[PDB]
């Protein structure tokens, strides 16, 4: 695979495909890309940072389990009595399986950064005119094992979320599809925005025929507004959309494009990232 | 609880105890504390950043089940056939339980940031003289639901790890116990460093804890968040002896099983300690504290 040699300077193996330790070089770039996304944050956007886990009931209610049940990472634990837990560990010692004593927790590993934001916005009552804007981030999980550096199991997602009327969401989606292209241009990245309701900014990483989706522009209709009872300023079920940045894909795209030597990156690129 | 008043400015509920959305105010402080820890990084320390998950086999091999089986968060999924997965989803649609079809993955949610570093160091062969030093971080998970702001299920851990001879590790810990106290002092925090023990599970766990405490293998920097009677451990200074060196076959420069130690900073506990101590208005924080954090 073309991306393969990148691993030497960017990652260390953790004994699981798509789960890697990140070097100081790789992390410095993710942080600079994060800071660059932040610099493009619109006024009146509330920044929230989510942990890698979220409510299982919220995710179930959000319709994920129907669309990608195979990708969901659920949190399980040993929730039994001290005797049951000790017996599970003793089975492990005697060459058996301790995992039979696991039971699901009330938590899942988040498959997308924005999911927890919709119940949060709903708890505040009706939306003001113009709606709400959020800046969210989380370490996401998708059970898709691969040896390719642009397909991970654990990866960072950063998003700008619009909650309001279809007009609010439409104007937001239009502004962001323009802005995200200007960002990738500033980064010296080669791309095309194509259809995937869903648009993706695709960057050739292995092939020009099979490019990698490094950003997404999603429209959810009134799906989340209806699910959570989010009322817009006119008392109607709210519409939602989100602009998502694949932090790890963007970082891998940067290294594939410009190489692992930061001193040799273009001056404009180095300038916009504050290098 | 005495910390509850802070929740409004720092967190948003996520529908689960000890799992919170962080506000821009709270996050700006965690980042400044992270940058401050980084400024104290010793020369020749390799910085690695770990994701929130790690190999279940590596954790099993590390002996985590012998110590805290009750705290472990395991990744599960629907690993069955297309028919079994479709049936699971259909049960969920019909008000039933889809979770019966879950089976464990080859991954766990990391309970401590340093765990993945030991197999990484072992893969490099024998240690050089003076050993190896690592700077590690991860979002950790411990199955300990609580409504207290200093007891989370998902929390950030930052550590400096020493791998080498018992001398290398011992010098490193003493050096860091001095430095960590100077850091908390600079932060305007009230503290004490005391002998400690890990909360080992069950009946044997009580014996393992008393034995760990007497051996002085663990110290904690405790900050009163409720009282001096019950302070909060915001940092730990752990000496692992040869546990990880033996497990992973880490050989020191003398061909002996390597000794290991780690200095761990509870990012979320330190941030909560800062807000409890100095309040939620950053402009009113002491000048010396604002200066050291670059505010
Ligand atoms: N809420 C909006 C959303 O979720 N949208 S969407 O596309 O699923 O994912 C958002 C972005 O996350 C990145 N991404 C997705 N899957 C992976 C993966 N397996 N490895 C690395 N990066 C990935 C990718 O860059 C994708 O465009
Ligand atoms: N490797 C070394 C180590 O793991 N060491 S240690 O077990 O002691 O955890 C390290 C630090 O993580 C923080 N910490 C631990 N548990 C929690 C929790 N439930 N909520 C918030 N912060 C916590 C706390 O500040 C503790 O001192
Ligand atoms: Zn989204
Ligand atoms: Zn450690």
């Amino acid at each position: 695979d073309p991306l393969d040699h990148l691993a030497d300077k960017l990652f260390h193996s953790m004994g699981s495909d798509g789960v890697y330790a990140r070097t100081a070089l790789y992390e410095s770039i993710v942080e600079r890309l994060a800071a660059l996304i932040t610099s493009h944050r619109e006024a009146g956007t509330e920044a929230l940072r989510f942990p890698p886990v979220m409510s299982r009931a919220q995710l179930e209610k959000s319709g994920y389990l129907k669309s990608f049940p195979n990708l969901l990472g659920c949190v399980c634990g040993l929730h039994g009595t001290e005797r049951e837990i000790n017996a599970a560990v003793s089975r492990f010692d005697a060459g058996g399986d301790w995992t039979t004593s696991l039971s699901p927790a009330d938590l899942v590993l988040s498959p997308a950064a924005c999911y927890p934001v919709y119940p949060i916005a709903a708890s505040r009552g009706p939306l003001p005119k113009g709606g709400l804007r959020f800046d969210v981030a989380a370490d996401c999980f998708r059970r898709e094992p691969s040896k390719h550096l642009d397909r991970l199991q654990s990866f960072r997602m950063r998003e700008y979320v619009c909650i309001g009327t279809p007009d609010d969401v439409s104007d937001f989606r239009e502004r962001w599809m323009v802005r995200a292209q200007a960002i990738a241009r500033d980064l010296g990245l080669t791309f095309r925005v194509d259809y995937a309701l869903k648009f993706e900014l695709l960057i050739p990483l292995r092939s020009e025929e099979q490019p990698t989706a490094c950003m997404s522009f999603n429209y959810h209709r009134e799906h989340f507004g209806t699910t959570w009872g989010i009322q817009d300023a006119n008392g109607e079920p709210a519409h939602t959309g989100c602009v998502a940045f694949g932090m790890d894909r963007l970082a891998v795209a940067m290294f594939h494009t410009h190489g692992t030597d930061l001193s040799a990156w273009p001056a404009k690129v180095r300038d916009i990232l504050g290098l």
